[PDB]
């Protein structure tokens, strides 16, 4: 789950990067 998020903290980046 650990690198789990890491995936999604990575695809949310953008996500964030966005707002």
């Amino acid at each position: 789950f650990a690198s789990a998020x890491l995936q999604g903290a990575a695809a949310a980046a953008p996500a964030a990067a966005q707002w």
